[PDB]
């Protein structure tokens, strides 16, 4: 529950430190940034406020690796700032359930208005924006953002998150995938030959941009969703231009209208996609760009896409995951769950259980391979006993490396993958051939046989605790 | 909704002529009625009434394969007569979510006080109970059967099913599996050094059975849930010994109470598994009947366990198993299904979906291997287009046999069974190795192919049913 | 042995009741009559005599289903109407041994020249032949049916059953795999340019079709062999046009010439193949028609191809499949066989023994999978002990339920298979590339440890017999 984007910052540095955010001066938006922002969360450092860039007006800023480590996760959802990797998702699970619907509140004034620019004003260069990586098209102003639209009919309002590159001082180019709510409303604009009003918002309360990103059902509105996870409807205001709902205290909105795609599109360079490597580019959907809003020193949130294995910069707990995989498995009626964990989004799932019956383990990884398919790339499953830190990829790997036989327990299935899938050659896809697979392995000490299992050299975490809250101040732990 | 059995038997010739339930004049309970119960249940005969059992009054009947049909499943869930195998299972899984407890009625007066037999007069032996099996350790006269007990503390009333033999002139053996409801109850009279009370029927409405045997949560009482499935609560009485409620017009009740282990078992001869094999004779639990009640001309419902490949003769149609996994493949996110089935209880499991992506049938073998455990032997998994009916075996070998490729369509999983499974060996079990596995079949056409598939010599399902209901009275079809 | 199809008919009301055969009135032709022939051989009906058929003078019939059953095999095949399925093998497979040629028996006059037309009077679609399924090509009169040929050097004639359909009111087109004898004889006629003599005969002792389709060998006259499945030489005449000898008192026949491909073709629709899907449409060799015979109310003997795994209307016992397996078991040296038998042809072949030794169980399934190659798709092998019924698919299905262990039962063995089978796809077969496999299931009691099994809950085959022959009249059984 933060006001905006500041009362955010402010309280990662009351709750962790004033090391907990630090300011860059004179990197450049040129792969500089980006390429800071990369190593940076390589080595979960600070979240990173980039100022004073070279060409750009002092508070014109960057914030990236907002939400970059398990403990930022915790100051966001507003847990202590100390709950475990594995407490935050009982927290966000059980939320889940208690969460209704909290619409937002009108509110008259607000931060957003302190720039706002029309006609020949609008020009999107303004912005320190980066070219984040090597190899994309432009450069991606709207990373960690909320593209919002109203359905004309009935006027649901959708709030979901789509990259948008400058592609030029008054053009923002968006690629929405077929089925995405935003489109589907736009549509009901153009079979009516006009524009589809729309606003999208590139930097803002990082809770606003976590809800956009939830893959909320249909004529459900993500604002109020956001309402739920913080307790009281979001501050908001009329777009002077289009009528649709921002937030109070953005920091920088476009807002104006997108024609279909036989009208006016624009080349959509490659971004990269949540498996990391560069998606295709092609002719996308465009955005006419008629009102610029923003605040004084406006921040961008920029979350660019990193390799799926370094901490995700906006949000390095995989929220959603490990906590809807957990939902399936107590569905399936597997029991005495301790943990449920992705590496890579869905890459490798682990599961630890405590096992009381033979059939445990396998029953598990089947329950987690069967599971609501999502983003389509689908490999590894891994599961283990109730003494294995699951969040700990270290712990995980000794477990792979100590526990599994792997004449017995790695269990290779020939299954088909999706065209996203990185590793399916031209050959095969061209022939409708999609035949990849994907390893159950099962790396629990045998049950038969357990309680004669070698007895691990590793503290007990009870005890791993009692050092790291006694020795808190003195050295990292 | 019936009032009593006869209304049942009554309803099913109304609905079907009055062929479908045929009597039985002048077989013997030894054997002779089991074994024409189960001949005539695989040829999917008449419902069977066994009258004029030698040595025994007329009236004193049994009542077998009573729902050992389609169309009788759904005479008995109140369906036309003529509702289709998965009609019914469609029929029966949302009842499940529209279902709320309604109590039993207490009623004053009914068809169970007409002969009430007490002391000396309490004679097991007076009724014509068949020894089902050659191997059965006595004769059944608990199959199709309730088992009542009340929870002293709370007040819950649990009705479940256990085998019941009789085990002498005034002693009925029980058999219940450790978890069960009546046995978490019958403890807490055992701990406090009394007798569990309890009453047992043997004949009814068979409505009420098929809810005894729905695997009601705990706190639950399960006449409840047979409130739920007629729409009005069950007309019943307090038994006069024990307090119990009873069904007014039930057909044979024992009353009385069962003592713990230690003070009073008995040996409990095998009976039949589930899985078409004898388990286990034990030192079983008994119950002292200390009181008889029985209408004039009482029946036994019977249902006596045959090969899991037989029609059931207490429900043909899987109603639990079709449906609680079609709930799962639904939560698991498999999409367009049109029918799930299983043979032999849950031996194979078949669905039938339309795929409209590469990645469907491997998705809907792993979700369907991933539902929550039941019983404990599970083993073949396939998947089908839309165009099988696989509520017919014959259809399913079909594509079974012309649609599999074997080097590609099999996956044999390795994974671990239960004790119960009459395959794992004496050595296996013994050293605690409960390996066994499954078999994944894909069995739909191929996706990148699937319209150049040949087409099937066979007639479309409406025309199939626009000849049926045309030659309908003339011939069988 | 029958004097002619009404004698047959008349032979199963006789050891049947009048039930066995039932006469349809008013079904049509086109679809409807196939349309109750396929569901009613699914549901093991009556054999059907279809009458009154509109647009058709009455005595114009079709008789379909007219060996659809175990019972009714064994009247055809004149034994015990109640004689066991596998004993019908048994007795097929040992007639093989003792049966020598029996010529044909002159005969002077006969049913068959009642009704003959010449010229202009030729009129095919004078018959109420069916369009037998949605998607044939046109109106199969030629199915359960004779083709005649005689070798013009030598005088062997040859009877073998190839697809007839009504091409027009003189044209029949006939199908014959490039291997036909038929074809063979022909090809005489054509490298000396004038046209291949040739009768068909459509309705008729079933016995004499059962003949026809008889694999006899090169030289054989397959009229012969009918002698001596019956023990007389059949009743015959020369047709007046081409001297051919049909049978004296059959149903309806065509006589005329069949010139070469390159002179006269027809287009020949699909028809259904023996896998239950349709083969291909092509120019087929097609006959001129110069003469129809026919009885009052002729009747065309109908067997259309079903899907395989539905009782098979024209012998529902596998005669040949089961009996030539059982011989080359025998051969391999496979001991102790209680059973063969196969369902859909020979897609599932399924072998009783009596375990003797560790190695029998996987040595029957090579064998099996050795014998002698015949349609070209095979899939999977099952052994299981001798208490299994393996005629009965319930008891098989249980054997594969409850005595496989997948991981170790089931042997998948990568094979080629042939153009036929509907499972190979466009790409493969464009490349040449044949890959299938096949399954070889080792459903016995594992030999180790047989005696330790658990035990069936099943009545014994002797009793199942005494209440079977004792309960026959009050209930089918
Ligand atoms: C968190 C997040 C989600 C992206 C996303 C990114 C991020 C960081 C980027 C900016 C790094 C790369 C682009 N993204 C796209 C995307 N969906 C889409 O169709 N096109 C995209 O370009 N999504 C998914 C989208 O955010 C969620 O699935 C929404 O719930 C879908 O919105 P909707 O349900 O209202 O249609
Ligand atoms: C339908 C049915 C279910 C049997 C059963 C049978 C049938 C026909 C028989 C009579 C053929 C063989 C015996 N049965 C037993 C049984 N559970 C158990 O612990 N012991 C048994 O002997 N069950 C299971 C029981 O009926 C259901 O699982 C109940 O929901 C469990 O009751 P509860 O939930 O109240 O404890
Ligand atoms: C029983 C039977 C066998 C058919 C047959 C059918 C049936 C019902 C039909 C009518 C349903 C479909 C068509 N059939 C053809 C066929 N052989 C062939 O080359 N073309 C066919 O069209 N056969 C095979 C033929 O009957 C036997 O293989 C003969 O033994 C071969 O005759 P021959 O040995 O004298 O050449
Ligand atoms: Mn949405
Ligand atoms: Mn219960
Ligand atoms: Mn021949
Ligand atoms: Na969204
Ligand atoms: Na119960
Ligand atoms: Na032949």
């Amino acid at each position: 529950v933060f006001r905006d984007l500041r009362h955010y910052i402010d309280t990662l540095t009351e709750k962790l430190g004033a090391d907990e955010v630090q300011t860059i001066k004179g990197a450049n938006w040129d792969l500089e940034i980006g390429c800071i922002t990369e190593l940076s969360a390589e080595k979960e450092g600070p979240a990173l406020l980039f100022d004073d860039i070279p060409g750009y007006p002092s508070g014109h800023r960057v914030f990236t690796n907002f939400m970059g480590t398990v403990s930022r996760c915790a100051v966001a959802l507003g847990l202590p700032a100390d709950t475990s990797a594995m407490d935050i998702i009982r927290a966000w699970k059980d939320l889940g359930k208690r969460i209704e619907p909290i619409p937002p509140v009108e509110v008259s004034e607000g931060a957003i208005l302190e720039n706002v620019l029309e006609g020949d004003d609008v020009d999107l260069e303004m912005f320190p924006t980066p070219r984040w990586h090597d190899g994309d098209g432009g450069r991606y102003i709207g990373t960690a953002c909320m593209v919002i639209t109203r359905d004309p009919d009935t006027g649901w309002v959708n709030v979901g998150t789509y990259r948008g590159c400058v592609q030029g001082k008054d053009r923002l180019s968006l690629w929405m995938l077929g089925n995405r709510h935003a489109l589907a409303i736009a549509k009901k604009y153009w079979d009516r030959g006009t524009a589809c009003p729309i606003a999208v918002v590139v930097g803002c309360d990082p809770i606003l941009t976590t809800a956009a990103a939830i893959a909320a059902p249909s004529g459900v509105c993500e604002y109020d969703v956001a309402g739920g996870l913080r307790g009281v409807g979001v501050e908001v205001i009329s777009a002077p231009g289009t009528g649709l709902p921002i937030p109070a205290n953005a920091e920088i909105v476009f807002e104006g209208e997108m024609p279909p795609v036989e009208e006016e599109s624009v080349h959509e360079g490659p971004f990269g996609e949540w498996t990391g490597y560069f998606t295709h580019a092609g002719d996308e959907t465009v955005v006419r760009v008629q009102r610029i809003l923003h605040r004084d020193s406006p921040i961008i949130l920029g979350a660019p896409p990193m390799i799926p294995t370094v901490p995700a910069g906006d949000q390095a707990v995989p929220l959603y995951s490990a906590s809807v995989t957990w939902d399936h498995l107590e569905a399936s009626g597997v029991q005495n769950i301790k943990g449920v964990w992705a590496y890579a989004r869905q890459l490798m799932m682990v599961i630890s259980i405590e096992q009381t019956g033979a059939g445990d383990a396998m029953h598990a990884l089947l329950a987690a391979a069967g599971r609501k398919r999502t983003g389509g790339v689908d490999r590894y499953f891994v599961v283990v006993d109730e003494d294995i830190d699951i969040t700990d990829i270290n712990h995980v790997l000794w477990a792979l490396f100590t526990r599994v036989d792997p004449a017995e327990s790695i269990h290779v299935l020939r299954t088909p993958t999706t065209a996203i899938d990185p590793r399916l050659s031209p050959a095969k896809r061209e022939a409708g051939d999609m035949s990849m697979g994907i390893v159950l392995i099962d790396a629990c000490k045998p049950f038969a046989w357990k309680d004669s299992y070698p007895r691990a050299n590793r503290f007990d975490e009870p005890y791993r605790a009692e050092i790291r809250d006694r020795w808190k101040a003195t050295l990292p732990l």
